[PDB]
Parts: C-alpha cells; sequence; structure tokens
C-alpha cells in the first residue's frame, strides 16, 4: 500500500542527515525533501535486500552513519547503500543484553531498544530495563516504532504518534494535542 494509506508503521529511522525511511509490512519509505519521488513505495527485498516486516530500525550519529534493521532475533548492518559483510547476526552477539522481537529503537553515544512495557539502553554493554511510562513522561507502556531527530524524539503507537522533548524527557504540548495522526500531522498527507 502507499505512504497516506493512514495504516500503522513496523518501524522508522532518522538517518542524521536530513533523510529518513518508514517501514511498513513489505514496503520501504524513503522520506527526504531532496527526493524526486518522495514516499515512493518500494520491496523492502528491493531496496534493503531482506523481506519484511521488521520490528525496528535505527542509524548512529556516528562518521560512518551506519543503519540496524531488527527482525526476530536478527539484525542488518548497512553503510553506502549496501549490507555489510558478516550480516545478519543474532541480537545476542552484537547487544548483549538486548531481547529478541524488540517494538522499537532509536539512536542519540546511546541506544534505546523498546519492548512491551519496557526499554534497555545500549552503549557502544546493557543495563537492567526500566519502564517507558516511568523515564518518558506522557509515552504509553505500548510503541510501535521510534525515531530520534536533534531536540525531539517520535513514538509511533497505531495511526498517531507522540513528540517528546530530550531536554525535558515529556511530551510536547501542541494543538491539535498528541497522540496525533501520523498521516495528517507527521507526513503532511492529504
Ligand atoms: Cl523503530
Ligand atoms: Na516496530
Ligand atoms: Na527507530
Amino acid at each position: 500500500m502507499e505512504l497516506c494509506s493512514g495504516k500503522p508503521f513496523d518501524a522508522f529511522t532518522d538517518l542524521k542527515n536530513g533523510s529518513l525511511f518508514a517501514f511498513r509490512g513489505q514496503y520501504s519509505y524513503e522520506l527526504d525533501e531532496k527526493a524526486v519521488r518522495p514516499g515512493y513505495p518500494k520491496l523492502i527485498r528491493d531496496v534493503w535486500g531482506i523481506e519484511g516486516p521488521i520490528d525496528a530500525a535505527f542509524t548512529r550519529i556516528n562518521s560512518q552513519g551506519k543503519t540496524y534493521l531488527f527482525k526476530g532475533s536478527q539484525y542488518w548492518r548497512f553503510e553506502d547503500g549496501v549490507l555489510d559483510p558478516d550480516y545478519p547476526r543474532n541480537i545476542s552477539d552484537g547487544f548483549d543484553g538486548i531481547p529478541d522481537n524488540v517494538d522499537a529503537a532509536l539512536a542519540l553515544e546511546r541506544v534505546y531498544f523498546f519492548k512491551g512495557k519496557q526499554y534497555w539502553e545500549y552503549q557502544f554493554g546493557t543495563r537492567q530495563p526500566q519502564f517507558i511510562s516511568r523515564d518518558w513522561h506522557g509515552v504509553p507502556g505500548q510503541v510501535d516504532a521510534a525515531m530520534a531527530g536533534r531536540i525531539s524524539v517520535f513514538f509511533f503507537s497505531g495511526d498517531k504518534y507522540y513528540r517528546v522533548n530530550l531536554r525535558t524527557r515529556r511530551v510536547d504540548t501542541v494543538d491539535p494535542p498528541y497522540p496525533r495522526s501520523i498521516a495528517q500531522y507527521w507526513l503532511g498527507c492529504p
């Protein structure tokens, strides 16, 4: 289906360079103001060389800007358009302490994995899990995808999303308020 169908998403990543990718079922959506065809539905198998649906994605903030895609117990690492050699790997081999079948991830060098009501911090070692709702104020303990900007993170749940200020770690006050339509207020779909 197309970007503006209103259906929930499976994953997002901000490449931290002006471009980002959304994932839903078998489809990958490149979202960049520089794109000749922004939001053109392409097959994940065609762009990333793997079968959808994926569970989570993130892109590291460092120089190399590697993209990580998660599905089940496995992850794939990409750079410069291409799957790195020695991928896929088991999550346990790259991310000790992080569970399988995650719901979401984001990168600020701190990475956060989300699964049910809990999240895990990873630094390039893992800690005890904490509660999403305790540390991300106004975010319920159920997220489908996440992505990190410069001053905000976004949490996606069904057909709606939340924006959280990174300083306050609280959902921002806007009008109409969060949670609100991904299609209408985040993608700027008709
Ligand atoms: Cl995600
Ligand atoms: Na997800
Ligand atoms: Na993400």
